[PDB]
């Protein structure tokens, strides 16, 4: 039972494939075309089904050649509304049959963005992405739209000849639109099942650049070159990632760089995976993202999660496995240093939410709750948590790698939940299930707040962030004239972004700490969005108004909610930015992503 979903369930019936035809209308912000599903029946005598559907046009649908009854029923907020279809003849069980639907889009679908030439990087041309994940395909395309059903894919995408078509799936090829000489059709396959929150569409003026064997670098030409050098670790973490996860059987790993608005860090969409810009920081240092998409390609989109209160499986496993990529990498005192950050950041998300939260269970009841408002750290950091808890308990990295390695091959092409994951690792750990029964489960799974064990943390890279944060906090007056540049000599950008998230969870500190800060490590300088937003978020909590202008720009410069959303509710929090984070909220409201406007509304209390 999917509580996300109207449609029917996958024992009543599954999508095997959709063959995609539409057109990408920039005048009218609609798509518009023909979904056909190839459904399986899994009962007997199957007279209807129902289609999850959220703001489309539709106008009709096609059995058989001929035109069938259909309802759309109330729309249930942000589930949207059921589409029932009347099948022309009865199913027997295991019997396929193609629903042809004629649809249209909405310019306000959830799922997608769409850029004015003003809102893009060359300023010539619109621009338009999409993002699906959690119940977001149902905005584009009448659909299951349920992790439990897994289907491939076929597309052909109309758009104006200047521009590129690209999707979640292997290229197949572009040809002049034989209806249209002003339009170009960019054809897709995407032949590995997949659940349908990982379709995924782009449409602008796009650019390539090959950096791997198997990957292309995508983005506007202005940003391709800083691309290009920002992600050239890929293959290397392709490589690693394969030799703990098992084959890449995707093909391609190619890599988009998506508008600023673009609302998440990474996104790991099949063949295309898609970025934020604000990984740009000219040296590589943000990497750990594309080693957490990459991990996807194995735990998320080949093992994934049945329903979204098993979210932290396809979460937890890809953070425990990117942490592994950087500690291959880097060494295995960085995974430390990635996993105590990890827990650092557990720590904010419990303490934000309150620890007795249901969003800080590990397994989430979504019953009535729109995904991405519960949306947060919790599933990563607590998932990961619970996993390193595991390794340390059960012998090891080597050890804890191996069932990682044989839990990818059992449920690899499935949907699975905990349960199917702990039954899992209680057979694979069979010889130390002694162990696995001091595991208390029922707090681990299904209590909110803070896990009841803290793993162990080699502390080696910790340490001068920890002794550099302190010695700002414990510092009188007195003592500020004895900090200098020097005390960052031997501080990586990791550290220095350490050193700020310690400082920020002790926040505020007295505005004289904070000036003498900018005086000495002009962290105003830094362009590396990580540190930047959390020494913003520092400046705005410890009340300096010159830092208002600064986190205004950065808010609504970028749309990443990881650093949006807190950086509007720190100026909110602040008298002297209060009004001013309203008012520039409700100037870019009509120009944000639909679900970030949503949620900065939310946050700030703004109808
Ligand atoms: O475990 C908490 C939780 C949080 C979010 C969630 O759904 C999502 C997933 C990705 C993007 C947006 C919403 C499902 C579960
Ligand atoms: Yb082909
Ligand atoms: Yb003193
Ligand atoms: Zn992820």
């Amino acid at each position: 039972v999917d509580t996300c979903s109207l449609a029917s369930p996958a024992s009543v019936c599954r999508t095997k494939h959709l063959h995609l035809r539409c057109s990408v209308d920039f005048t009218r912000r609609t798509l518009t075309g023909t979904a056909a599903l190839t459904v399986q029946s899994q009962e007997d005598n199957l007279r209807s089904l129902v289609l999850d559907t959220k703001d489309l046009t539709i106008e009709k649908v096609v059995i058989n050649g001929q035109e069938v009854k259909y309802a759309l029923g109330e729309r249930q907020s942000y589930k949207g509304s059921p589409m029932e279809i009347s099948l022309p003849i009865a199913l027997s069980k295991n019997q396929e049959i193609v629903i042809e639907i004629s649809f249209e889009t909405s310019p306000k679908s959830s799922a997608l963005q769409w850029l004015t030439p003003e809102q893009t990087s060359g300023k010539e041309h619109p621009y338009l992405f999409s993002q699906c994940q959690a119940i977001h395909c149902r905005a584009i395309l009448p659909c299951q739209d349920t992790p439990s059903v897994k289907l491939t894919y076929t597309a052909e995408v109309s758009v104006p000849k200047e521009l590129v078509a690209l999707m979640s799936a292997i290229r197949d090829g572009e040809t002049p639109d034989p209806e249209d000489p002003s339009r170009k059709i960019y054809k897709f396959i995407q032949k590995v099942p997949i659940p349908c929150y990982l379709i995924a569409l782009v449409v602008g003026a796009l650019e390539s650049r090959q950096i791997g064997p198997r990957t292309l670098v995508w983005s506007e030409k202005e940003q391709v070159e800083k691309s290009a050098y920002e992600f050239s670790e890929t293959e290397s973490m392709l490589k690693i990632a394969e030799d703990l996860g098992g084959p890449y059987v995707w093909g391609q790993y190619d890599l988009l760089v998506l508008p600023p608005s673009f609302p998440y860090g990474g996104m790991e969409n099949p063949c295309l995976t898609f970025v934020t810009p604000t990984l740009l920081a000219g040296d590589k240092s943000l990497s750990n993202v594309i080693a957490h998409e990459i991990s996807h390609s194995w735990t998320g989109n080949l093992v994934t999660n049945k329903t979204w209160d098993h979210f932290w499986l396809n979460e937890g496993h890809t953070v425990y496995l990117e942490r592994h990529i950087c500690g291959r990498l880097f060494g295995e005192k960085f995974r430390h240093f990635n996993a105590l950050g990890g827990w650092g950041e557990l720590q904010n998300s419990v303490k934000t939410f309150g620890e007795t939260h249901p969003f800080t269970k590990l397994v989430v009841d979504l019953t009535d709750i729109d995904p991405d408002v519960a949306y947060s750290s919790v599933p990563y950091e607590k998932g990961f948590a619970l996993l390193f808890y595991l390794e340390q308990l059960l012998g090891g990295p080597e050890i804890f790698l191996g069932f990682l390695k044989a839990y990818v091959e059992k449920f690899s092409y499935k949907s699975i939940t905990t349960d199917d994951w702990k039954d899992f690792l209680y057979s694979y750990f069979k010889d130390k299930v002694d162990v696995l029964n001091q595991v208390d489960w029922n707090a681990w799974l299904y209590s909110p707040g803070l896990p009841p064990i803290k793993p162990n943390y080699d502390m080696t890279l910790t340490n001068a962030c920890i002794a550099l944060s302190q010695r700002w906090i414990t510092a009188k007056e007195d003592d500020l004239n004895s900090f200098n540049a020097t005390d960052l000599k031997d501080l990586s950008s990791h550290q220095l972004n350490e050193f700020l998230a310690q400082t920020l969870q002790r926040a505020p500190l007295p505005l004289g700490h904070i000036k003498r800060m900018q005086e000495v490590y002009n962290f105003n300088a830094i362009n590396n969005s990580e540190i930047r937003f959390r020494w913003l978020r520092l400046c705005i909590q410890s009340k300096w108004e010159d830092a208002i202008p600064l986190a205004l720009k950065m808010a609504t410069e970028q749309g990443r909610m990881k650093f949006t959303r807190p950086l509007f509710k720190d100026l909110a929090a602040f008298d002297k930015s209060h009004d001013q984070a309203v008012r520039t909220y409700q100037e870019h409201k009509a120009s944000m992503h639909p679900v970030t406007a949503m949620l900065v509304g939310k946050d700030l209390k703004v109808d």
